[PDB]
C-alpha cells in the first residue's frame, strides 16, 4: 500500500489506492479514475511514499489560482462610494454573485468597504462586473476573494 489517490472531490472523499512499475504509470491512471469520478483537485503527490491526493475543496471552501499564489487577494474590498457608500448597498450588490459570512463599511475615509465571501471565483466575477464601473450612485474600485498568501 503505497500509490496511494486520497480522493477529496465533489464527487468522493475517501482514496483508492494500486501499485505499478514507476508511480507515473500509476499517476497516468490514477489521472483517469479521478477524472471519471469528476476531479482534478490540486493535483498533489508524494515521493517519499509514492501517495498522491486529489482535494477539490480547494476550490470550494479553501482556495487558489494559477495567477500568483492568492485566490485573487485577501478578502472582498470596496472604495470611492463617497456619495453613499453603506452595508446595505454591498450586502445585497455582493448577496446576488454569492452569500456573505461579514460586511462592514467606512463612514470616513467617504465610501471604502470589506466583506467575506469564502468562494474566490464568484469573486472574480465580482471583480469581472462590480469592480470598474459605478455601484448605487459612484465611480467604483473593487477588489475580492478571501486569501491567502501576501
Amino acid at each position: 500500500m503505497q500509490y496511494k489517490l486520497i480522493l477529496n472531490g465533489k464527487t468522493l472523499k475517501g482514496e483508492t489506492t494500486t501499485e505499478a512499475v514507476d508511480a507515473a504509470t500509476a499517476e497516468k491512471v490514477f489521472k483517469q479514475y479521478a477524472n471519471d469520478n469528476g476531479v482534478d483537485g490540486e493535483w498533489t503527490y508524494d515521493d517519499a511514499t509514492k501517495t498522491f491526493t486529489v482535494t477539490e475543496g480547494s476550490h470550494h471552501h479553501h482556495h487558489h489560482m494559477h495567477r500568483d499564489s492568492c485566490p485573487l487577494d485577501c478578502k472582498v474590498y470596496v472604495g470611492n462610494l463617497g456619495n453613499n457608500g453603506n452595508k446595505t448597498e454591498l450586502e445585497r450588490a455582493f448577496g446576488y454573485y454569492g452569500p456573505l459570512r461579514s460586511v462592514w463599511v467606512a463612514r470616513n475615509p467617504p465610501g471604502f468597504a470589506f466583506v467575506e465571501f469564502e468562494d474566490p471565483r464568484d469573486a472574480a466575477d465580482a471583480v469581472r462586473d462590480l469592480d470598474g464601473r459605478t455601484l448605487c450612485g459612484c465611480r467604483v474600485r473593487v477588489e475580492l476573494s478571501n486569501g491567502e498568501k501576501r
